[PDB]
């Protein structure tokens, strides 16, 4: 009850948001997926539906606390709303991510935040020899919108996308999923952008 | 009108928001299912739409009250987006769940709260075998999305989830319907999750 | 004009709106429908689209005001936002009823609100034999969602529904629309809850 | 340069927003369709979509100002939300209207307002004869929600709906649009209600 | 951190938002598309969607800065309702545009701002001949919606459509694809609207 009360007080009024990254202050955000199904495949668009959630981690000193001045509350959870987030956004949607979860964030005391939203996602994938036994490959790249390579860094724990919770007995058996690290210097832009590369290769059951 | 209009104010006013459980503070809300209709079934994708309303039942202190200061006052109904609710999801859902009733909560004058959401929800379901007589079973499971057990904790009244009203005439036919308490453990977090799990068995007409 | 602005803000700005009925400030609302549209009927999953408009009335001592403070205001129209509204809800509804009108309503000095929304609502409704001469009959009840008999008592005027304004073309030509109020009893609650059931019978035409 | 700013805030920050149209002050709204484009044809609901412009334009004492006292500004832009807008809907739609534009208006100095929302709608129409040389006719009467014709008075320019910018390739072919103001006032009532009905007939192309 | 915090509050909080461009202070946006897929084609209502990222480029004064009294940061990133947008809109649309992206931009300390919204698109376009080697074309014009010629000026770097990121695997091949200024006049207004029309000439693949 009363000292988190106290302390969410403190972090979140007392002193504003993190304002964002910048050149003299990167940032390094994990990310991690962990596919949960892949929904749909419509092969006249070239659409394919996944539902994951997507594990996100961070560390602010702006969101840290001594536990010992606010009774010995090591972390807490608070409305996602309430902190800042980096916007992590799908590279090749083709309509707008569609949210699966409470939105809701954990913060300890050291700075770090966890934050774990589920999604589905239509992404741009031609699934034609999805039936064949060799099955069919797509990929989509994660990465920071509008934060270069210089003011966000993704970096992943492991490069197996989490197949634990995967849907037993849906319509698509995962073959391989996979996560890597890429760096793209772009068009419009100097500075190199980062992202996640998402590549699944499934089949028909 | 007057005296609970000087109630809200004094529980909701005062006193700052409700920070939610924790480890000192924990909860346990109790969860039912009444389960209305099996709207759709889809085979395509492995998705069976339901409706049906989710009771919730949570007691907090920072919500009593002696009816004598406020004119006999035993309990009141107020916006769920007054008071703190549990973070309740859906574990295998294809599409955010659709709301079908007011998101409306009713205090008691112990700190009781009872939270009745009806919902339409898409799920991870194989239906083959649905037009059959032995039917198809499926499961999804119910629970807080952050909050390990040792925060929130749930429980049922009963393992029968209620079917006296299912839907008379509706495309499936229910054969039986249970909600039962489990725990599980996720890779992300160190302490383990409590979940209520809805099995449904079903077939067509 | 300035005259119906202090009256707005005399009502809107001088502490809050109004909390809610209680088992001892209990509250009539009066219900009717004028059914407008039979848009779908789906043979596949059950379900049938009504469109109608939904009569809602009632009278609050918290909205009068004396036209002599007022330069002789009789009544006034406000967004349905600025006042408190019932909780009425279809009970079988397989999706979130959707909002055709404009939310604004009514007010007299008296206290008494007329609010008017226009709905298509998707229920629960078997079409079979929508195509002979016998037609198909389907209900929904409408009633408040939280609160009981003891708090909102609802009434109808008539019990025919408004068929006035139906549509001459639609697909389905009405053969009677009826709106029969009822006191009923629910698994989580003690207490008497109130509803109007709508049964219409329809056929193609 | 720029101080446009002020003139901003002696309107919209100088008192509540203009609480809408009395009846000793009442209201002059012109009304007027472009069609772009007739998008799909149900012939199993009795659905039509439109595509069109709604053009709205009235005038209000409150929003005027001398061009000279705020650096010779004769017109501004702004967001529809920070100004009063009438509540013209479709008395048929089947389905809330869909905003294809900015939320935008444009006031000039002497108080007239322009808003000129694009539009999807759908609405109630028999197209039994669309696939015929003949083609088929159908109707929509815009109007107020709330408000009589002593509160606001609909007008038109023209009754020839613009359809000089109508989809050629349209899969319809439009031979006449035309947008008349009807008026009603009975017995009882020391009110008119008035709405425009919007006649479209066509056929397949 | 410290200096990009003092570095917002001194070009948001003190003084308010730009309130638009006027006759007096004219704008330059810079628009450029790239196309990403053809995702959907309906021959059925003459629908087409697109995906693609419009990148907007303008220039106020009210956002620029010296980098030396703030630590020298060069650029920042910040939410797009933090700042004024452009209203660039679809005009042949048939559905809401669908943002696909985080709603933030990227201002530069000589007051130059870039935004880029990824966007699913329906418009009109009837794809008869898509299966044949001529292909078909379609084209839809992109516009301030109520900002006149002597407001808002559209300009393009190039009028080649960006094809660098096309789906490789698309059902449709893009045989050219053309972006180009034109001026507009319409009924409603006396003066000229500037938009960017996208041609596109594709075929089946």
């Amino acid at each position: 009850q009363a000292n988190l009360m106290r302390l969410k007080s403190d972090l979140f009024n007392r002193s504003p948001m993190y304002p964002g990254p910048t050149k003299d202050d990167p940032l390094t955000v994990t990310l991690g997926f962990t596919l949960q199904d892949i929904v749909k495949v419509d092969s006249s668009t070239n659409e394919v539906d996944l539902v994951y959630y997507e594990q996100q981690r961070w560390k602010l000193n702006s969101l840290m606390w001594d536990p010992n001045e606010y009774g010995n509350i090591t972390d807490f959870r608070t409305s996602a709303a309430d902190i800042w987030t980096p916007d992590i956004t799908a590279y090749s949607s083709t309509r707008p991510v569609q949210v699966l979860s409470p939105q809701i964030a954990v913060v300890t005391h050291d700075g770090s935040v966890m934050f774990i939203p589920a999604q589905r996602l239509s992404f741009m994938c031609d699934p034609t020899g999805v039936d064949s036994e060799e099955g069919v490959t797509c990929a989509v790249k994660f990465g920071s919108w509008v934060y270069s390579g210089f003011e966000i860094d993704l970096k992943t724990d492991t490069d197996q996308v989490d197949l634990s919770s995967y849907y037993a007995s849906s319509k698509y058996e995962i073959l391989s999923a996979t996560q890597t690290r890429q760096v793209q210097h772009y068009s419009c832009c100097p500075e190199p952008y980062i992202d996640v590369n998402l590549v699944v290769k499934f089949r028909e059951r």
